[PDB]
């Protein structure tokens, strides 16, 4: 028993879900578009077919060297530069358009809303909003997807985290990790992505540079990003997206 009633109003971000285009084969234009973002390794006909098979069989795939290297390089320079700057530890110190996830006992991290774009947002928020990508992920995951939302995130060291939460329905989840720090990559300092039940651990994904993880999240599975210790000396940068399967 408890008192008073559970009240969940005090919490940001609040994710709204967006429509996904219908599943179709990739066109020449689709691959032309995606080639400016993603490793050609993962865009060829047989490459995608090989991805489809590993995901069907394992219900998870982790892809090193995900983004096109030339593209990744431009992101790397920007992330290094941001890391050079004073780490914003107060809301008043956070640069537009970043926002702080609240309240502290639920989670803490800096984030970019789904639709966010601009020359100075560092994360590639436009990628997963592309119809071409939405066709790609449905092909790769073998799942027609009804809707989705993405969030660009920065987990500052000695501060940021998410706590374990459950999903009522099954979700397809993707995390594009763009964390180049040496410290963040060491799971002693946390920052790793966990999936577990109710041993319990299903997946443990360390922070990494240019790694794309795709996970079939069964209903009732716990998920969270482990608290980033001071000793990390750098942030975990990623984009986290959840997709609702067409499933009935």
């Amino acid at each position: 028993s408890g008192i008073p009633m559970k009240q969940m109003d005090l919490e940001l971000p609040r994710f709204s879900y967006y429509p996904v285009v219908k599943p179709e084969p990739l066109s020449k234009q689709d691959t032309d578009i995606l080639s400016n973002y993603i490793n050609p390794l993962y865009l060829t006909p047989d490459g995608i077919e090989k991805l489809s098979k590993r995901f069907f069989q394992d219900s998870v795939i982790v892809l090193v060297e995900f983004l096109n290297q030339e593209f990744a390089n431009t992101l790397l320079k920007r992330i290094i530069d941001a890391e050079r700057q004073p780490t914003p530890m107060h809301s008043s110190e956070v640069s537009f358009p970043w926002k702080t996830a609240i309240p502290p006992h639920k989670h803490r991290y800096l984030y970019l809303d789904h639709e966010e774009f601009g020359p100075d947002i560092i994360l590639p928020m436009d990628l997963q909003r592309l119809p071409a990508f939405q066709r790609w992920i449905q092909l790769v995951s073998g799942l027609p997807l009804r809707s989705f939302h993405q969030v660009g995130r920065r987990f500052r060291p000695g501060s940021d985290f998410t706590l374990a939460t459950t999903n009522d329905t099954a979700l397809l989840e993707a995390t594009l990790c763009l964390s180049p720090g040496t410290g963040i990559a060491n799971t002693d300092n946390g920052a790793y992505d966990i999936y577990m039940i109710g041993d319990s651990i299903l997946l443990s994904l360390p922070a990494a540079w240019n790694v794309f993880s795709l996970v079939y999240r069964d209903e009732g599975v716990l998920q969270f990003v482990k608290y980033v210790s001071r000793q990390a000396e750098s942030s975990r940068w990623d984009i986290y997206s959840q997709w609702n399967p067409v499933a009935e």
